[PDB]
C-alpha cells in the first residue's frame, strides 16, 4: 500500500489568457481547457500511454487559441499512487509545463517508503 509507485492517470490541459480581466482585482484571467483522453497504463511493462483529443473550439477557447495547442508545446500531468512523488529523469520535461511531447519521456515515481519505479510516458494528440 505504502509500497506503491504507480502512475494512475496521464492527462493534458491548455491554460491561456482569455482576454478578460477580473471584475474585482483587474488580474488577467486564465482559462483552462482540459483535453479529452484515453490512457493505456501497462504497469508490468513500465509504460503509460495516452491519446489526447483537443476539444472543439468554444467560449474563450477560440479556434485561434485551439490552433496554438500542439504536441511540440503540450502540458502533460499525471496522477500517482497515494503519497508517491514523481521526478523527471534527466532530460525529460516537467509535468505541468509546456513541453516537447513529440517523443516519449521517462520518470521515476517514488513510493512513500522510498522505493521507486521507472515509467515511460508516451502521448499523442488528435485534432
Amino acid at each position: 500500500a505504502y509500497e506503491e509507485a504507480e502512475i494512475t492517470k496521464v492527462g493534458a490541459y491548455h491554460r491561456f489568457y482569455s482576454g478578460d480581466k477580473d471584475a474585482i482585482t483587474g488580474e488577467n484571467i486564465v482559462a483552462e481547457k482540459e483535453l479529452d483522453r484515453t490512457n493505456n497504463i501497462d504497469s508490468e511493462h513500465g509504460v503509460a500511454t495516452a491519446v489526447f483529443t483537443i476539444p472543439a473550439a468554444g467560449g474563450k477557447f477560440t479556434e485561434a487559441e485551439r490552433a496554438k495547442v500542439s504536441l511540440s508545446n503540450l502540458v502533460v500531468y499525471v496522477n500517482v499512487s497515494t503519497a508517491a512523488r514523481v521526478t523527471p529523469l534527466d532530460g525529460s520535461p516537467k509535468f505541468g509545463v509546456p513541453a516537447d511531447w513529440t517523443r516519449e519521456h521517462k520518470y521515476s515515481v517514488m513510493a512513500a517508503d522510498g522505493t521507486k519505479k521507472i515509467w515511460t510516458v508516451k502521448v499523442t494528440l488528435n485534432k
